[PDB]
């Protein structure tokens, strides 16, 4: 015998209402019953003997979730250790960066970052008072990777005729909405050309697509494990190399292991072991999901070209049944992960306010589609939102990105063809409902 | 109707009855009722994550809000929930906006939380100086005076040196050593000083009345998890409207936060994706404690009284002393310190002189040399666990070790007098030199 089939037959194996279809596996994720049975398993050693096993358990249990982490992403162990998730990781990084105090730091970034790393941003130069400011990269989907680097290349270009200095860069392996495969690899290698922190957002990372560390070899990266590694919900793999590990001055929040102003275990991975009394069962059980997923499952590539493939042959169905496409470039290197953007038939037209020029190939896309007008936009967006929930139990988040609603579905292992199918029904009898008007 | 107090009330958690928890004021325990709770909000996470948890989420902190706030008697629009308490205290410390002129001061007290007080060495790193800290030394067994009077006088003297005090930190109960700390007459003076007042109430509700609308606060951080029977990872987040302005982000920052229902409540709601379910399970840890164990009065009562009379039998055990001044205001909360009937031997880079009393209350006593001073500490938490299945912090105060039994309500009077007898054959098998 061997490991587990994939398909519906895998939802035996999870907890998941079977009333409910989880088409968005990619914002919270969701684990295995057996991964609720270790998470209660820590629960349940922390009350027994509360003292004795937070005190003392926690650093061997964690250091057992770091060497378990740490071999699957093939790194040096001391070179991981665990944060809340990955709005906390991308925080540690940027409110310990000490800026250069001629106030030229520029942090670059890409207007598709997650909204909480970019008021983060946002955030950070306020607190820090404009010693360092921020330049946003407006990105155009589909993009190919060339044009994406090029932008990159152009605001350092750009950056420097200002007379600034670009000195962070935030980087997607796999970037929220639209749910996209990012080339993290192109942009990290040439932020060492250029001599540019890398901060790698690779929170759509881990256990969904092969993150390539020792290779790309970024100074900051930061990634969900409750996200694709069936971890329990809230942990974070934080991974920095030894060469930059004096920069993480303290933890957030600050605890007992920051240091003011022999030969065992590093100050780094001890400052990350206690920052303030927590639940750590999700940490506990990482090594309890990488174990899970090699023994029961295939392992992690079995695991990541079932989903990858999946989700480029049932994007294709849904857009083929609602005529239109998927979020595709023409080297075929976005839809590189679990997740898969389908546009919906219809538009918003014009807003005043911001008009948008769309290339040939969008308007000659659109041509026949329904429109409704850009007051009822938001309004619809609203509406579909409650009604996958309340009449079909499904949740589906939407980008809307030049005048087109792009569904975001993620595939999993314990979905196969026909759940998109069913994805496009009721995405495509949905939109004949707005067409007729029915949000009003 | 209410359950008696004392060990039949163990039939209610879920310790190890081989486990005898001295030491709840550490991590504190959860009865098997909100075990069941926590574990049934974490299945309606799992069942239908989306739905549940963007949409249900803020529904059921509202209802743990409601319910936290009318147990402290304040308006709902002052509480949020975070982490934990050093979580509170940094969002405290990492949101003021000290003044330009580099002037401020951040004023605290030497027996401040370990974590607290690192934090405010990271803000003056962060903050690169623009603001830096006063540390005032205190002596326990402290007179409430005499803190009063260490406090007036780090006013007075940081204005003496050009320096503005702009924030003090000012504990409600002291965790090394376990002690009510007078933050009634301290607040006071910070307000008449114009100083920022963050009350670091960690060991506080559920344990003893904060008495917020009294004392008026600036900010006030407290985890229901250490008193309130609230799983792990809770601390009550109080403040008032008229600085919740100066809370511009939360820690981390998330989608709630402004760049240059209230928008500071909305902020907390969504920061980061956590398992918020110890925050929903606050509202039935306090009605469970109403209902099953006969309301919030009653419960802090007892504790206190257990610990008074709980402390002084292990202090006649083993023939020394509880920590308390000459009012009887150190032993208000549920904790106790109670001497070790031995000495560490002065330490020749930081002597201590000891004051006449404290001198002969260690005549005839043990000593222990200072270069050894650690190793007995370790070695008398091992064996404390290892030997006697239980755990007990100990306060290196003064050249002496205090060690601080945590009361509860599932304890009773045999618990501290099986304490008392452990803590006796422990000490005496430090005289004989065992941890060599
Ligand atoms: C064991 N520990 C949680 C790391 C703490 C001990 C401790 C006692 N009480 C608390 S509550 O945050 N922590 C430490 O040693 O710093």
């Amino acid at each position: 015998t061997g490991p587990l089939p994939f398909g519906n037959s895998l939802l035996k194996e999870f907890v998941l209402d079977p009333a409910y279809r989880n088409l968005n596996h990619g914002s919270f994720g969701t684990i295995p019953s057996a991964i609720q049975q270790k998470l209660r398993s820590y629960q349940t050693a922390a009350e027994a003997r509360p003292c004795p096993f937070l005190r003392y358990q926690t650093p061997v249990l964690l250091d057992e979730s770091r060497a378990a982490v740490a071999n699957l992403l093939k790194v040096p162990v001391e070179t991981v250790v665990f944060v809340a998730n990955a709005t906390m990781g991308v925080n540690t990084v940027l409110r310990n960066i000490v800026w250069s105090a001629d106030g030229k730091d520029e942090i670059l970034y890409f207007d598709t970052i997650f909204g909480a790393c970019g008021k983060t941003i946002d955030y950070v130069i306020e607190d820090k008072r404009g010693i360092v400011s921020s330049r946003c990269i407006p990105l155009i989907y589909p993009a190919e990777d060339d044009d994406v680097v090029a932008a990159f290349r152009d605001a350092i270009k750009k950056s420097r005729e200002e007379g600034k200095r670009p000195r962070l860069a935030v980087i997607d392996v796999v970037s929220s909405m639209p749910g996209v495969r990012f080339p993290f690899e192109d942009i990290v290698k040439i932020c060492k050309e250029e001599e540019i922190i890398s901060c790698v957002d690779g929170a759509q990372g881990i256990g969904m697509v092969d993150l390539k560390i020792t290779e790309t070899d970024p100074d900051f990266l930061i990634s969900n494990c409750h996200k694709w590694l069936f971890t329990p919900r809230g942990c974070a793999v934080f991974y920095v190399p030894v060469r930059n590990q004096h920069l993480i001055r303290s933890t957030l929040p600050t605890s007992h292991g920051f240091v003011p102003q022999a030969g065992n275990k590093s100050a780094f991975v001890s400052n990350f072991e206690f920052v303030g009394t927590v639940d750590n069962s999700p940490f506990f059980c990482v090594k309890d999901a990488i174990k899970w997923r090699e023994e029961v499952l295939g392992g992690e590539e079995r695991i990541m070209e079932y989903m990858t493939k999946l989700a480029r042959e049932g994007g294709q169905k849904v857009a083929e049944i609602l005529g239109t496409r998927v979020l595709e470039n023409s080297t075929g290197t976005l839809i590189r992960c679990a997740m898969v953007n389908i546009a919906l038939p219809f538009v918003v037209g014009e807003d005043p306010k911001a008009p948008v020029k769309l290339t040939e190939k969008e308007e000659k896309d659109v041509e026949g589609l329904y429109e409704i007008p850009h007051e009822e936009a938001n309004m619809a967006f609203k509406w579909m939102y409650n009604v996958l929930q309340d009449e079909f139990n499904t949740f589906v988040p939407m980008t809307f990105h030049r005048r087109r609603f792009w569904a975001r579905l993620s595939a999993q292992v314990y979905l196969e063809m026909s759940d998109f199918e069913w994805a496009g029904k009721t995405l495509k009898e949905l939109c004949e409902r707005v067409a007729k008007g029915e949000y009003k």
